[PDB]
Formats: structure tokens, C-alpha cells, sequence
């Protein structure tokens, strides 16, 4: 890459930080959930991967540039009643104190009679949790990724109505899960909802690059076919 060390280490299933660079394709994707270039669609004159700096850079504040990692939001708020809200997230009861962007809009419990407003495409994620553990922890998994993406996610269902969670056999037992983004509330409160899953996948990869992911994700891909 930049080195012969990085050539050797690329795509070996381990993030090597000496190679965690745009030039080295984030260690052949080892550090970026296998995504070679999360900013491939970004037409900013800035190398936006260098501007994850806790400061607003407007040149990177577009969807294809990953909204500058949401660093152009001014009021960088967290969920005030995070403990209460986590336990009441997606529990089929509207908790008004949790009905805000920071709290993932109570997992859409307060928007139950509102039409779905799906982003185009499907997020395909491999996580190092076996299917049973993922299914049992699905609400927390969805809340965490939703919080990262500033929207609401759900596990996709197949045409039998079954949740699309499948065993994935690697060196560690994992799962492959298919997710959809529901913007039904996001669009009302936010100017930065993903209209398509491509940039959402890339933002997850970006968080992998930084090491700020809350769950042990292995890979993410945005699909239009599924
Ligand atoms: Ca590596
Ligand atoms: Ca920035
Ligand atoms: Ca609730
Ligand atoms: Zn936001």
C-alpha cells in the first residue's frame, strides 16, 4: 500500500492501525467492515475521512460524504433518560419522554398509526453473535444502530413474515441480518435522513474505522436486490 507491511496485512480479518488509511483502503477493509471506500460517492473537495474531528465541516456535510459524521448538528444531545428509554424502546407503548431523535423516537411506538417511509435498499450485516443471541437482543441492537444512523431500523421479514436472521459460520459463530431503514419519523424532525441504504452502510463502516461501534459487526453491504 503505502508500505510492504500493509500489503502483507491487508484483508486478513484483523484491523492493523498502521494500515488504517484511505491509501491502504482501511487495511484492505479489515478496519471498515470490508468496505474499501465508504466515501466513494463523496464529491467534496475535502478528503472527508480526515475531517472526523468533532467539528462541523460543511464541505463534508452531505449524504454521500456521510454528513461529516453528524458533526454539523450543533446541539450534540444524548438521550436524557437513556436508562428508562432503552427499557421502553419498541415496547408497543408511546413513551413521550423518549419520542425524540436522540432517543430513536421510542422505536416508533409513538408513530404506530403512521405510514412506513422506507429508505430504498437493504442493509446486510454480519455480526459476531449467534442468531439466538441476536434475536433475543434485537431491540438493543436496533436502538444502537439507529442511534448511530440518526433514524429507525427494523429487521427485514421474508415473504413468510419471518425475520431475516441467518447463522453465519466463521471462526466465531455469527449471524447475517437484513435491516431496513424506516424514516417515518426521521423526515419530520431531521434534514439528514438516508433516502437510500448506501450511505448508511458507509457510515457504519466509518464508525468501524474510528473504533466507535457498539456491536461486534464484521461486514456491512447495502443491497438493491435482496
Ligand atoms: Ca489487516
Ligand atoms: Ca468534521
Ligand atoms: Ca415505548
Ligand atoms: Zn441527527
Amino acid at each position: 500500500c503505502l508500505s510492504q507491511y500493509c500489503a502483507d496485512k491487508a484483508r486478513d480479518g484483523v484491523c492493523d492501525e498502521a494500515c488504517n488509511s484511505h491509501a491502504c483502503q482501511w487495511d484492505g477493509g479489515d478496519c471498515s467492515l470490508t468496505m474499501e471506500n465508504p466515501w466513494a460517492n463523496c464529491s467534496s473537495p475535502l478528503p472527508c475521512w480526515d475531517y472526523i474531528n468533532n467539528q462541523c465541516d460543511e464541505l463534508c456535510n452531505t449524504v454521500e460524504c456521510l454528513f461529516d459524521n453528524f458533526e454539523c448538528q450543533g446541539n450534540s444531545k444524548t438521550c436524557k433518560y437513556d436508562k428508562y428509554c432503552a427499557d421502553h424502546f419498541k415496547d408497543n407503548h408511546c413513551n413521550q419522554g423518549c419520542n425524540s431523535e436522540e432517543c430513536g423516537w421510542d422505536g416508533l411506538d409513538c408513530a404506530a398509526d403512521q405510514p412506513e417511509n422506507l429508505a430504498e435498499g437493504t442493509l446486510v450485516i454480519v455480526v459476531l453473535m449467534p442468531p439466538e443471541q441476536l434475536l433475543q437482543d434485537a431491540r438493543s441492537f436496533l436502538r444502537a444502530l439507529g442511534t448511530l444512523l440518526h433514524t429507525n431500523l427494523r429487521i427485514k421479514r421474508d415473504s413468510q413474515g419471518e425475520l431475516m436472521v441467518y447463522p453465519y459460520y466463521g471462526e466465531v459463530a455469527g449471524s447475517k441480518v437484513f435491516l431496513e431503514i424506516d424514516n417515518r419519523q426521521c423526515v419530520q424532525d431531521s434534514d439528514h435522513c438516508f433516502k437510500n441504504t448506501d450511505a448508511a452502510a458507509a457510515l457504519l463502516a466509518s464508525h468501524a474505522i474510528q473504533g466507535t461501534l457498539s456491536y461486534p459487526l464484521v461486514s456491512v453491504v447495502s443491497e438493491s436486490l435482496t
